[PDB]
Order: C-alpha cells, then structure tokens, then sequence
RNA sequence: CUGCAUGGCUGUCGUCAGCUCGUGUUGUGAAAUGUUGGGUUAAGUCCCGCAACGAGCGCAACCCUUAUCCUUUGUUGCCAG
C-alpha cells in the first residue's frame, strides 16, 4: 500500500503550479494533493538519505525557523547528526577555512 | 654653478583616522564585498547586524610628568618640639 498517512494540508486560496505532480484536480476552495499514493513521493529521496546514513555520511539538520528550531536537533542516537537552529554566519559551510579557528574559540574562552 | 642626482638635515596635509590582505562569495572582466548599514567616539573607537568571516599597519594600551596624603634624611635655608 502506497499510505503511509504523512499529509492533511487542503490549501485553500493560493497554490503554485510548480506542484502539478502532487496536485491532480482543483475545485472549490482546495489545492490539495494525492493522499492515497504519497509513498512515491519520498521513497527515492529517503532511500538515498538512507544510503548516506548506512555509509557513514554526516547529516546537518537545518531549522532557523522558531516553529521546529529545538526539535530538529533530536533525531539520531548513533548516527552522525549536526544542526543549526538559533543563528547562522556568513560562509558557515563555505568559508570552514576560517570557521575552524571559531570551534577553538568555543573552548579557549 | 646646482636640492627634478643622491646621502644628511628640517618642515606640512597630519596624532589626522586613514590604509589594505587571506579565505568565502559576486561580475564576462578590470574590479566590488568586508571598510556599506544602526547607535556612538578622542578615533576604521566600541557594541549591534547582513554574504561575509577573520588578520595586520596607524590608533588603543603601555611611557615621561603634575594636584594630595603617609613615611624618612637634612646644610651657614627652616625654629615647630
């Protein structure tokens, strides 16, 4: 069976045509999706999550919005989980270059 | 003979707050960014904040000196005891 119950949203005045695979028909105060085959949506995309995990990959959980911002940064045990929940930096994944001698400066004051 | 050849030697914009670099980003690129913006300062000084995060020179600090008390040594100055 392709539900898996992950959905209960209805959209009710302003949608974006970007959601066509989702979205299937349209009438009276609704935008909503195909609840009976939502597996398809997510089975490729946590299939390769799910590869990354079992290949000893790191996960950098995202949630700067106030809504989930201390619950995003509880979901593993053994696995290699990191987040970001309260603030960012400029080049925080780019510039590690110079975020390296911040992670001393954690420790050193 | 000669400070548009050079040393030496002395001034001034100027003890002014000015001046840039790495990494990261951007633009075809020279080059920009940071250093703009907010509240401020003696001041690119300090805190706050974003595609910028950090570093250094000048600055800050540190130096010589002044008003005051405590303590001590004294002449052919001073005379309190």
């Amino acid at each position: 069976m392709l539900k898996a119950g992950v959905h209960f949203g209805h959209q009710t005045r302003y949608w974006n045509p970007k959601m066509k695979p989702f979205i299937f028909g349209a009438r009276n105060k609704v935008h909503i999706i195909n609840l009976e085959k939502t597996v398809p949506m997510f089975n490729e995309a946590l299939a390769e999550l799910n590869k990354i995990a079992s290949r000893k990959g790191k996960i950098l959980f995202v949630g700067t919005k106030r809504a989930a911002s201390e619950a995003v940064k509880d979901a593993a045990l053994s696995c290699d989980q990191f987040f970001v929940n309260h603030r960012w930096l400029g080049g925080m994944l780019t510039n590690w270059k110079t975020v390296r001698q911040s992670i001393k400066r954690l420790k050193d004051l």
